[PDB]
């Protein structure tokens, strides 16, 4: 009788995503009355990149909330995340996600069995590396993780450095090895992975995001009793709001705890800097323009207003 939800992610769990998997539970917990349990995977304990959606079209998982850069293989659409230097912040993105075409794109892959049913904010990427990285040409013959994006991947290929798609989980050691030397991600993915003991230069560049779309297989989702459904929804609205506040905070004490390490340095870009910076890898939208649209990239272009 109790409809069970699996939610698998790859985050440790003092993160946004992580929290709000557990709030989810909880919530689901105290108003459901055992009509719907949630077990929560963190940390690819369950499933990790790529492998949690053919599981989540196979049915051995329900819920899922991955990056919007690893979506390729299902639309083409929510590249629009992933273009560097589009947003400048959180607010901007917030205000796309809330337009009608932000909003169209949580069915951008409806087609595919694919729902979704919010956006999670994490937080602006910086860029770390092993040597320091001031200007776009230190970034030359560097070897970066980055998700599994063409986006990301032609983000450092326009740099003149090598891209490596790695999953999340193998980050630490890809860069321990040498098998990468440098990468991107939120301060909260960064400190909550330890990566900072691996990675002794941080650039805080804001030059792109990490945000999560809450996704579900479609059938199983709209086979749910309407009112089951549309309470699980109105928790996920519930929860949304409280990730996107923790966001911010948890991003900042990362940031703190990274530099208060010593083992680790950050550098903030000037104003102009990030202008060269942002001049140095636009050229990237060149090649995802068409899949996304003038319409879109007018849309998230207004979004900073
Ligand atoms: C974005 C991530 C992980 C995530 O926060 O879900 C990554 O860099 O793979």
């Amino acid at each position: 009788q109790p409809i069970v939800i699996k939610f698998s992610h790859v985050v440790a769990e003092n993160t946004p995503k992580g929290q709000g998997a557990l709030l989810f539970k909880k919530l689901v917990e105290q108003r459901l009355g055992g009509r719907v349990e949630v077990d929560v995977y963190p940390n690819s304990s369950l499933f990790g990149d790529g492998k949690e959606m053919e599981a989540l079209l196979l049915g051995d998982v329900q819920m899922l909330a991955p990056s919007l850069a690893k979506f390729e293989q299902y639309t083409r659409k929510v590249q629009i995340f992933d273009l560097p230097f589009l947003f400048d912040d959180i607010q901007a993105v917030d205000r796309f996600q809330r337009s009608p075409q932000g909003r169209a794109l949580l069915t951008s892959m409806q087609g595919k069995g694919i729902l979704g049913l919010a956006y999670w904010h994490n937080g602006m990427k910086q860029l770390s590396a092993n040597r320091p990285l001031l200007e776009p040409e230190d970034a030359r013959g560097l070897k970066f993780r980055v998700q599994a994006s063409d986006v990301l991947n032609e983000q450092f290929r326009q740099l003149r450095a090598i891209s490596r798609k790695m999953s999340f989980a193998e980050v630490y050691q890809g860069l321990q090895t040498g098998v990468v030397n440098g990468t991107e991600n939120t301060w909260s993915n960064y400190e909550s992975q330890k990566v900072n003991e691996v990675q002794k230069y941080f650039t805080e560049s804001n030059h792109g995001l990490v945000d999560y779309m809450v996704i579900t297989n479609a059938k199983f989702w709209n086979g749910l009793p309407a009112d089951i459904r549309e309470e699980l929804q109105r928790i996920m609205d519930e929860v949304t709001v409280q990730v996107n506040l923790e966001a911010e905070r948890l991003n900042r004490d990362a940031r703190q705890r990274i530099l208060a390490s010593g083992a680790s340095e950050i550098h903030t870009l000037s104003p102009q800097q990030r202008a060269d910076w942002r001049q140095a890898m636009q050229p990237v939208w060149q090649k995802f323009r068409g899949n996304v649209g003038a319409d879109l990239l007018q849309a998230a272009e207004a979004s900073n207003r």
